[PDB]
């Protein structure tokens, strides 16, 4: 079927027609076609797409912000990359290029003439105006007026020149396309080169695209954030910011995303930089950056889990919003808001609400159906914090979140001051059934806390993967229960959840978690991958529930790494590995706040509460480990370990890394995109 590509002005349209013609000549008559829709600005394109008049357009990431808002509701679907195919970069540097010997530094921009790629764009507008606008004198609104009065003349393509004449002074009419000579990276650079402006806000590659001679480039330099200047090839140490790459956008909820990828992937295969055919994707005799940037080297599909907000990233989204609404944030660490806890489905949501009531406004609740969904919400600001198994502390880390406190399990000296080395991942088997002794584990039945968890998955599958050297655990074992697995997998066959709950990584799946995995072993499995205290915790009437009330510790043993099968209590000499304690994670901007609030909360409702029936206890939940593990003694300080690498530690990081291939996690791929 055909993708209607939105071209802005006649030069993009000419390249678009050649694109179309060359694709017809090269792909089967059944594959992807491209058609061309002409519009007068990227914004006309966004609206055309939202209205089903076109399907695709490439946007600078700042402009992706505009496209994602209602009523447009567009989303990134295919991203440009730069650098090379051998080293794909999905980001670039915003720089400020000036002429050598103009004198002024970044903090001396007032009264200079500025050249911008376009209003609302990353390098050309959001980054540099973001750096200046909070020092601008009242009235700050509208932003354009303040910017107009700051510089003594600008070219800001797509600005309203009738309202703000000074913003088009260097480019009358602020034309929002390449028919305006000063439009875009190369137009803004030309604005500086001609001597119209004194500064051009563009990307790190712009000058190299426009001046091939080093001797010519020597007449320019960059403005660094520390109010010094450096040569134009030193952009790595002299840039204003790093920003996400330009990306093709399409309608959310039905925008032909696979057709667009199929078209572009086949396109980069025939007309990419490595194929000097009659048609090139990434250049044109009719101008630069037409349809895609000349600096792009190819396309990468955006991960399905990665929505527009995650594509831009928390920091940049927040900066944009504040820029548009003209607001200058008065520090998150000064206000310190209530903590929005993310509860895993309704079981946790109910406990969290009780907590919310008892915290009298310190704690608020949000819910999601999986740990990944919750982490994504913390990333984007819908929630603030949650406690995570080390396997997801790892993923959260890759997603840019940091650990703030650790659950501790060892009573009780000064628990908050005493960091623990970690609990133990063990392999539990039923005594006298029979020669189940590692090695011949193939074809057996396995129980896991959930896909992606330390003791339940990463540790054993890690060790398992070393042997078999393929990623198909679902056919190493004959079947099992591993919540979070593909619903058709044999590793879902043993799960107990009803209807659509089957194999869900939450408590609606009865086998999810430490206790659930033990129940799986007792009822269905041959081996349960759990923590070392699970068997003691769920035997001898410790678990009052009917399935466990009459179980006892003597009937279970541990699988040793050497084939031995010591009893449960000898975990210290018979474990698969050490597991770093679960930890609370949050965003950097809220870490101090969450830290303080959580310490006072556990002082109110921690493991020093009595009753637990009348009173609310933060670290009890029957047997379900709601919000925190039930054997949590307190939340403890991390000290130097406020980073996922530093916290989890070298051994476990490499052990998880060793399982990078095999990973099924859609959030991991999303967070690992740049
Ligand atoms: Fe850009
Ligand atoms: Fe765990």
């Amino acid at each position: 079927k055909t993708v209607r590509w939105c071209a802005v002005s006649e030069h993009e349209a000419t390249k678009c027609q050649s694109f179309r013609d060359h694709m017809k000549s090269v792909i089967p008559s059944d594959g992807p076609s491209v058609a061309c829709v002409k519009k007068a600005s990227y914004l006309d394109c966004i609206r055309a797409i939202a209205a089903n008049e076109a399907d695709a357009v490439t946007l600078d990431a700042g402009l992706v912000y505009d496209a994602y808002l209602a009523p447009n509701n567009l989303k990134p679907v295919v991203a440009e990359f730069y650098g090379s195919k051998e080293d794909p970069q999905t980001f670039y540097y915003a720089v400020a290029v000036v002429k050598k010997d103009s004198g002024f530094q970044m903090n001396q921009l007032r009264g200079k003439k500025s050249c911008h790629t376009g209003l609302g764009r990353s390098a050309g507008w959001n980054i540099p105006i973001g750096l200046l606008y909070c020092d601008l004198p009242e009235p700050r609104k509208p932003l354009e007026k303040a910017v107009a009065n700051f510089f003594s003349g600008s070219c800001a393509p797509c600005a309203d020149g009738t309202d703000f004449p000074q913003l088009c002074q260097l480019c009358p009419g602020c034309g929002c396309s390449t028919l305006n000579q000063y439009f875009g990276y190369s137009g803004a650079f030309k604005c500086l080169k001609d001597g119209a402006g004194d500064v051009a806000f563009v990307k790190h590659s712009t000058i190299f695209e426009n001046l091939a001679n080093k001797a010519d480039r020597d007449q320019y330099e960059l403005l660094c954030l520390d109010n010094t200047r450096k040569p134009v090839d030193e952009y790595k140490d002299c840039h204003l910011a790093q920003v996400p790459s330009h990306t093709v956008v399409a309608r959310s909820m039905g925008g032909k995303e696979d057709l667009i990828w199929e078209l572009l992937n086949q396109a980069q295969e025939h007309f990419g930089k490595d194929k000097s055919k009659e048609f090139q994707l990434f250049s044109s005799p009719h101008g630069k950056d037409l349809l895609f940037k000349d600096s792009a080297h190819g396309f990468l599909k955006v991960p399905p889990r990665m929505d527009a907000k995650m594509y831009l990233g928390y920091e940049y989204v927040t900066a944009i919003r504040n820029l548009r609404e003209g607001t200058c944030p008065e520090a998150p660490t000064d206000e310190c808001k209530p903590v929005k806890w993310c509860a895993l489905s309704h079981h946790e949501r109910l406990k969290c609400d009780e907590w919310s009531v008892n915290s009298v406004g310190k704690i608020e609740c949000v819910s999601a159906e999986t740990t990944e969904d919750c982490i994504a919400k913390i990333m984007n600001g819908e929630a603030d914090a949650m406690s995570l198994d080390g396997g997801f502390v790892y993923i959260a880390g890759k997603c840019g979140l940091v650990p703030v406190l650790a659950e501790n399990y060892n009573k009780s000296d000064n628990c908050e001051d005493t960091p623990e080395a970690g609990y133990f991942a063990v392999a539990v088997v039923k005594k006298s059934a029979s020669d189940l002794t590692w090695d011949n584990l193939k074809g057996k039945k396995s129980c896991h806390t959930a896909v992606g968890r330390t003791a339940g998955w990463n540790i054993p599958m890690g060790l398992l993967y070393n042997k078999i050297n393929h990623c198909r655990f679902d056919e190493f074992f004959s079947e099992g229960c591993a919540p979070g697995s593909k619903k058709d997998s044999s590793l879902c066959k043993l799960c107990m959840g009803s209807g659509l709950n089957l194999c869900e990584p939450n408590n609606k799946e009865g086998y999810y978690g430490y206790t659930g995995a033990f129940r799986c072993l007792v009822e269905k499995g041959d081996v349960a991958f759990v923590k070392h205290q699970t068997v003691p915790q769920n035997t001898g009437g410790k678990n009052p529930d009917p399935w466990a009330k009459n179980l006892n510790e003597k009937d279970y043993e541990l699988l040793c790494l050497d084939g031995t099968r010591k009893p449960v209590e000898e975990y210290a000499n018979c474990h698969l590995a050490r597991a770093p304690n679960h930890a609370v994670v949050t965003r950097k901007d809220k870490e101090a706040c969450v830290h303080k609030i959580l310490r006072q909360q556990q002082h109110l409702f921690g493991s020093n509460v009595t009753d637990c029936s009348g009173n609310f206890c933060l670290f009890r939940s029957e047997t379900k480990d709601l919000l925190f593990r039930d054997d949590t003694v307190c939340l403890a300080k991390l000290h130097d370990r406020n980073t996922y690498e530093k916290y989890l530690g070298e051994e476990y990081v490499k052990a998880v890394g060793n399982l990078r291939k095999c990973s099924t996690s859609s959030l991991l791929e999303a967070c690992t995109f740049r």
